[PDB]
């Protein structure tokens, strides 16, 4: 049945692909070859044209991105080589680096080999490649409580926080063949921070309050054609009510809500004096102000709706099928503000394509 | 097919409704009583105690309504003995003046003869009993657009608005056998109004802004074990943001986020300022205060979103599976801080239960 699987998947995007890149006329020879490889070795291996576009098919089918209408620039590495562990960790460093860009965020996929007879060559730990630590000990919380499973996998294998807000998390992945990941810290030169502060209300400071700049998410796989990269991080600029909406907001998350009141002069007492409201809005405004000032790469949530707008009309051009997900494409704030709300649209999934995986802590 | 439909909406109806109200074994006399008046008459007749449960699970059943909590205090008002054009107008003058209640608004549904064969005996034109005229010619917009065409249809039949941005619409409905609808002015002493002011910006009361005291849907039709109440308007008190984050936030209804960022002194020249989310959150704030102010209830939307995990927690208790549409319960404000947000709903269709139904204008 596997293969099967393959040789359909394969078909599909093969034609969907050529058919893009104005080269039908190569599609039958292509298949030709690619069924004789699978016959032999149980699978194909995809052209670095077929890599690259595959990766992008796969953004631009991401239902809950807003952020597709840039689909077609994103950055391939190809990283399909790689064998060893010490490979594996300059590659994530190397797309840190050329993703942060000085802070000129450039939208980045690295892709490792792929898993072979569902057996993955390298898997990499990480939910994103840059993230906080997370702890929880005798009611005392420290960090991000997002990441506390993972914090605890890493300090059993002999890796040790400082027990700050916001510790960096150090690359953590295994290769096959081994039976415990390897973990590395990273380089604090590679990571670029920005701290938030309000462009009016200078007691906003005293919150210590910082980001990261680039979010790289690690732990998806690539679907390509039948073809299962589960080792492919990729990156885009952060829109800022992630940062300021959720990851600084949630009540399971940073939970500062009542310090951003408390700070910005207002009760954090009646549910209709709107605090919330008020605190999210101006911990937003801030957000996207100090990304700004320092020079960082950052889209607030109704340009990114216009931008969305637009990857719409692209679509509709195109004589593509627009797919997405309205419960992740609408803003987390002021969401009626945006045209996303008011129509709706297709979930169906459509591959190339990023999905879950199991995690293999937890 | 009508007969049999009628039948097994009334075998459910009935078993469901006396299993509530601890009648199960009056279950059984009931349901041979009602298949005898089906097949001697074509239909059946509620009893006054099953119509009101049944109008109270149908306000429960509504996947749509975050206020569903206090479904089992509904004021349910019978006047299937109507015939007349002045008793269906006296009926709307009296909900009018009992659901407002001087303020403290008391949610209520006055229930009409049903649909007969498929032949409705009151038809409502009006969407509220209370709502706004809108127009629209050669370029110039005035009121509420939402109403331009039931408007223009009043127009039509020789009422005439002012054309202040505030025309209280006539009531508007047809009786059987008649080939057009009456129309009656709503009495101004009926109808209570709240000036919009913010409790700490002066110049607020500049946009001249005032809204409706009671939201009073009258163009759904509630349907109960299979029979079809097309005419059965209900009320409840307002949530504070469907007026200040949508009837007057809305580019297509009073569009106002531009007036009220000029009145708290913000520009609204960049998305990056966020100025639409602050004046979102302003307008709001004035909305809740000034109603407060007045004496007319309405509730906030942390307050609403907090009763509703009360109503899942009853359903749960209860027994009862509960159904609920993410997409129209999340608050069209700060939805991430509410805790619908973070979970999912099951949107099964159950009945009892509301429904819309074709306009007779348009
Ligand atoms: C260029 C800037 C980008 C912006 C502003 C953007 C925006 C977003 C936002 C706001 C989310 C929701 C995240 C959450 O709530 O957890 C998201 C989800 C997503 N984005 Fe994008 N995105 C961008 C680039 C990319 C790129 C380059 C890819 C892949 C090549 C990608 C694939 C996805 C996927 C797969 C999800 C769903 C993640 C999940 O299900 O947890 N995005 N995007
Ligand atoms: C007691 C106070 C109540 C509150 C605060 C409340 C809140 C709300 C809100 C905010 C909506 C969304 C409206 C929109 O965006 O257009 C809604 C929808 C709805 N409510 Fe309630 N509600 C209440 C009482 C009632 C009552 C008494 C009934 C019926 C007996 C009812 C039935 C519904 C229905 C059917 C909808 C959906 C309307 C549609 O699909 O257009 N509600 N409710
Ligand atoms: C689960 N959603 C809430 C927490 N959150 C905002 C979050 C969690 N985990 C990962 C991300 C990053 C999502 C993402 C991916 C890319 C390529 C870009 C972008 N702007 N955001 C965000
Ligand atoms: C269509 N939704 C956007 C416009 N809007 C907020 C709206 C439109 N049409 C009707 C209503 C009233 C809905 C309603 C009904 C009841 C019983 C109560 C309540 N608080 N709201 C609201
Ligand atoms: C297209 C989309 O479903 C539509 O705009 C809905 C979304 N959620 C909503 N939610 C509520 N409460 N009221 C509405 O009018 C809407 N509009
Ligand atoms: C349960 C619900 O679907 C869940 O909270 C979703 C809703 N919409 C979302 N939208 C985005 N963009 N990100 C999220 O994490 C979520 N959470
Ligand atoms: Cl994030
Ligand atoms: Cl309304």
């Amino acid at each position: 049945e596997e293969k099967e699987i393959l040789w359909n998947e394969a078909k599909a995007f093969i034609a969907a692909c050529y058919q893009e890149l104005g080269k039908a006329a190569e599609v039958k020879d292509r298949l030709a070859d690619i069924k004789s490889e699978i016959d032999l070795t149980g699978s194909y291996v995809h052209t670095k044209e077929e890599l690259e576009h595959g990766a992008k098919m796969a953004w631009r089918n991401s239902n809950r991105c807003i952020g597709r209408l840039f689909w077609n620039s994103l950055n391939v590495i190809d990283r399909r080589d790689v064998r060893t562990k010490e490979e594996v960790r300059d590659a994530l460093f190397h797309h840190i680096e050329t993703a942060t860009n000085n802070g000129k965020i450039r939208p980045t996929i690295t892709i490792f080999p792929p898993e072979e007879k569902g057996e993955k060559q390298v898997e990499i730990w990480n939910h994103q490649l840059i993230r906080y630590a997370g702890y929880e000990s005798d009611g005392e919380r420290i960090g991000d409580p997002a990441s506390c499973s993972l914090t605890a996998a890493c300090e059993e294998l002999g890796w040790r926080g400082e027990r700050t807000d916001f510790d960096l998390l150090p690359l953590i992945f295994r290769m096959k063949g081994d039976e415990q990941p390897v973990w590395y810290e990273l380089p604090r030169s590679l990571v670029i921070e920005v701290p938030i502060t309000h462009p009016d209300i200078e007691a906003f400071s005293d919150l210590e309050l910082k980001w990261y700049g680039v979010p790289i998410i690690s732990d998806m796989k690539l679907e390509v054609g039948g073809i299962h990269y589960n080792a492919a991080p990729f990156n885009g600029w952060y829109m800022g009510t992630e940062i300021g909406a959720r990851n600084l907001a949630d009540e399971k998350r940073y939970d500062k809500l009542k310090k951003v009141a408390s700070v910005i002069g207002i009760a954090a007492d009646y549910n209709t004096d709107l605090w919330k409201d008020q605190a999210l809005v101006e911990l937003n405004k801030a957000v996207l102000h100090s990304y700004k000032k320092q020079g960082v790469s950052i889209v607030d949530h109704h340009t990114a709706a216009s931008q969305f707008k637009r990857f719409e009309e692209q679509a509709e051009e195109a004589g593509r099928k627009l797919t997405g997900d309205w419960t992740w494409l609408i803003p987390p704030i002021s969401p009626a503000a945006t045209h996303i709300f008011h129509r709706s649209y297709d979930n169906s999934i459509v591959k190339p394509n990023y999905f879950y995986q199991d995690k293999p802590y937890e």
